[PDB]
RNA sequence: GGAACGCCGCGGUCAGCUCGGCUGCUGCGAAGAGUCUCUGUUGUUCC
């Protein structure tokens, strides 16, 4: 749907790090790729117009910075682990959860945000400030397209076809602000759910509490990999 | 306020090519979304 409960099972399951349509092998997201999951459906085999095609490099831009982001580390930072006991230690601590406070979690969205979303996408800090209050609040509940806005749309140099900047009529205004929705709508809906989706098992009482179990949800991500790859071993192998 | 595409400003989430740029066709030019608030505007043209 799109909530973000009932499920800690680890980063490999983050859209940003799905492999795209094996043509000879499977591989790694591009810029082409992130914007047709934005503004069309991924699953557009067609062309990108010229004004999406040329937002290819700060897209391309984010998937770097999802590359460099680690998660592991910002996650613990912010949400910190209560120390076992040792003759805990082992086993035991890794069948008890820990809870990380919401705002606490909050601030695990807001850093990677920070760091995964290239500024020129922002347009304005102002825009970035009033997007986190936006997902503050989403946090917390269980909102629309309209809703989502103290939002300055002429901030965002990238919404544009060309960087000149001569008068633009109305059609204009409306055809830019709809592009910045359909992207902020995405950052919500499919990044930051995304994100908590992975690194949470949330579940709700009316406030969510967030669990997770790190070496659990570590062996999970590691079972993954271990059986993508016997899938292409087997796919590659020989009969008899 | 009604119109318009020659002038010039901005487009087409649309079509052809043997296609990341050409041309074909084609829209808009100061209000739009919410329900007073948020995002926005000098001056294209004609009466």
């Amino acid at each position: 749907g799109s909530g973000f409960l009932y499920g800690g099972r680890g980063m490999h399951g983050f859209c940003l790090n799905r492999k795209r349509r094996t043509a000879a092998g499977p591989r790694r997201l591009q810029g082409q790729d992130l914007v047709r999951l934005v503004f069309f459906e991924g699953l557009k085999p067609k062309k990108l117009p010229l004004r999406y095609f040329n937002m290819v490099p700060v897209f391309g831009r984010l998937l770097q910075r999802h590359r460099k982001c680690r998660y592991s580390s910002v996650l613990h930072r912010m949400c910190p682990v209560v120390e076992l006991s040792r003759a805990a230690q082992g086993e035991l601590s890794s069948l008890i959860p820990q809870h990380c406070a919401p705002h606490r979690v909050y601030l695990f969205v807001r850093e990677c945000l920070t760091a995964v979303v290239p500024e020129e996408l922002w347009g304005s800090d102002h825009n970035r400030l009033q997007f986190f209050s936006r997902v503050r609040g989403f946090l917390k509940s269980g909102s629309v397209a309209e809703l989502m806005w103290k939002i300055k749309v002429m901030d965002c140099d990238w919404l544009k076809l060309r960087r000149t900047a001569g008068r633009f009529p109305p059609s204009e205004l409306a055809y830019r602000t709809r592009i910045l929705s359909q992207f902020l709508t995405w950052l919500l809906d499919g990044f930051v759910v995304g994100l908590v989706r992975a690194c949470f098992y949330a579940t709700e009482s009316n406030a969510i509490r967030f669990y997770r179990q790190e070496v659990w949800s570590k062996l999970q991500d590691l079972a993954f990999r271990r059986h993508i790859a016997k899938g292409e071993m087997e796919e590659l192998s020989p009969a008899q």
